[PDB]
């Protein structure tokens, strides 16, 4: 069964919006 | 500045991304 | 099956996600 | 400004989300 990979590629991808949230916040604190 | 308000708004989306994987992954071991 | 009720979640963030881009963009411009 | 690349980043995530969901309901649909 693929859901498994499936569930960690959206894993990654929440990791990656998370860490753009991180950038936007820290490109309006400068 | 709004930026930091839309940069909470990417986080919250960003947590419930990762709970939907946690959740996909349940329901491939189940 | 919940799958397919997953899936539209999913499509829903995605959605959302989109809509803050297009907004963060705008911000940009103006 | 670096505003508008990062929303075209947040605009790439939105877009491999939406291609996953759309990759979940077909695994559901199998």
């Amino acid at each position: 069964g693929e859901l498994k990979a499936l569930a960690q590629e959206l894993k990654a991808l929440a990791k990656e919006l998370k860490a753009l949230a991180w950038e936007l916040k820290a490109l309006a604190k400068g």
